[PDB]
Formats: structure tokens, C-alpha cells, sequence
RNA sequence: GGGC
RNA sequence: GCCC
């Protein structure tokens, strides 16, 4: 609405938890980052550095819920009921977080740069491996066989019609690094975000 | 050919 | 199916 003036989606509380807690991500270290979902709709967001191992890892409740459900079958499943106990504001915050003139790889860069544009984060570069998709996903498997713990938001059925493997914005990461790298290593991975920054935590009755 |  |  015109009359409606609100800048930031979290408290300045959370927001202070945010700042500390992306002291984690190395400013010039590799940093992968991919989402699914629109680039004007973002429905999850990803970014990983390799280095540490580090990941940032979050979602976000579609406005277009028509175009979503028709991503889901082609693209990356969500489930959408899956999304309800989201925090809004998150996408923003975290962007604008992000360190001033950051270089940022990614598989197509396109959408990338229009959500980082649409962030007012121009001075933000992008590095685009724009590779195939046979050889962006060669490590696919690997790297679901290994992480999938990491994500349970892909349930749907996608479809290419064949059947494909649901695309995930932190196992596209991991994936598109390993290929980038030419192989997977074993390695345990630490979540920059809080859980309960990412999703609603909890009520011991009912109203 | 990419992307969802 | 839609986008570049
Ligand atoms: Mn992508
Ligand atoms: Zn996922």
C-alpha cells in the first residue's frame, strides 16, 4: 500500500543475530549462491562457501502462488504447505548483509543479478561457470547421496516427459562447486543461520 | 543452449 | 508450462 512505510521484515534484535552470525562467511572466499523460485518470487535461497563449509540456507512463502505451482512441477518440488512457518523479511536482510563489491559464483547468472539488482546490490560481482547441464550436474547424485539431510523441502515429482531429480538451491551449490573443483569431498557442513531465524520454533495450548 |  |  501507498500508506504503508515499513523498512525492515525483522527486529533490530534479530537483525543484530543476522550481522553476527554472517561474521561466519568469509568476504573473499568462494561464495556460491542460487535460489529457486522466481527471481521477483524467490522461494529458497542458498550460499556456500566450500572453503569452510559454511552455508546459508533459508525460504521464503511465494506472492505467486499460480507461477509456483507450475515452477514445483518443472523445477524444484516445494512443497507449499512446507513454506507456511517462513520469516518474511529474511531474502532482504541477508542480501543487504551480504559484504559491499562481494564476488558471487553461480550456474546462469541471470536471475541471480535481478534479484541482487532488485536488492539496490549492483556493486555486488558475479562469476558465471555457465556450463552444460550434463556437466553442471555430474555430481548430482554424490552430492544428494551425501547431504540430502540438508534439505527435506523436494518432494514433489518433477518432470524433464521423464522424471527428474528435483532442483535444490544448496544442493545445486554443492553440486556446481564439486563439478567446478572435479570432485566431491566428504566433509561435514555448518549452517550459518540460526533454525530458529529460518523457520517459526514451537505453543503448550491452543488460544 | 541456459534458468525456474 | 513459463522466463532469459
Ligand atoms: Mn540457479
Ligand atoms: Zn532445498
Amino acid at each position: 500500500g501507498a500508506m504503508d512505510h515499513v523498512e525492515f521484515g525483522l527486529t533490530y534484535s534479530q537483525l543484530m543475530t543476522l550481522k553476527d552470525a554472517m561474521l561466519q562467511l568469509d568476504p573473499n572466499a568462494k561464495t556460491w549462491m542460487d535460489i529457486e523460485g522466481r527471481p521477483e518470487d524467490p522461494v529458497e535461497i542458498a550460499l556456500y562457501q566450500p572453503s569452510s563449509g559454511c552455508y546459508i540456507h533459508f525460504f521464503r512463502e511465494p506472492t505467486d502462488l499460480k507461477q509456483f505451482k507450475q515452477d514445483a512441477k518443472y523445477s524444484h518440488g516445494i512443497d507449499v504447505t512446507d513454506l507456511f512457518a517462513t520469516q518474511p523479511g529474511l531474502t532482504s536482510a541477508v542480501i543487504d548483509a551480504l559484504p559491499r563489491n562481494m564476488v558471487i559464483t553461480c550456474q546462469g547468472s541471470d536471475d541471480i543479478r535481478k534479484l541482487l539488482e532488485s536488492q539496490g546490490r549492483k556493486d555486488i560481482k558475479l562469476i558465471d561457470i555457465a556450463l552444460s547441464k550434463t556437466d553442471s550436474r555430474k555430481y548430482e547424485n554424490a552430492v544428494w547421496d551425501q547431504y540430502k539431510d540438508l534439505c527435506h523441502m523436494h518432494t514433489g515429482v518433477v518432470v524433464e516427459k521423464e522424471e527428474i531429480t528435483p532442483h535444490c538451491a544448496l544442493m545445486d551449490c554443492i553440486m556446481f562447486d564439486a563439478a567446478v573443483s572435479g570432485g566431491l569431498n566428504t566433509s561435514v557442513l555448518r549452517a550459518v543461520l540460526p533454525r530458529d531465524m529460518v523457520f517459526r520454533t514451537s505453543p503448550r495450548v491452543v488460544l
